[PDB]
DNA sequence: GCGATCGC
DNA sequence: GCGATCGC
């Protein structure tokens, strides 16, 4: 599923940014709650990286 | 070790 | 086929 709510997020490169992932999904064993994982595109490197969204962010 | 996802 | 993403 694509997002629409920005995150703040730490590029590779460094610099704090606010970011739409372009896919997000829950990240979790059976039993336990894991957490939830965007996929985003640093915009100036154009690299792609992996962060935690908040707990409350929609699926 | 367990869970999903995908760019590389 | 794997790295890397986190909290348990």
């Amino acid at each position: 599923s694509s997002g629409k709510k920005p995150v703040k997020v730490k590029t590779p490169a460094g610099k704090e940014a606010e970011l739409v992932p372009e896919k997000v999904w829950a990240f979790a064993p059976k039993g336990r709650k894991g957490v939830k994982i965007g996929l985003f595109k640093d915009p100036e490197t154009g690299k792609y990286f992996r962060h935690k969204l908040p707990d409350d962010y929609p699926i």
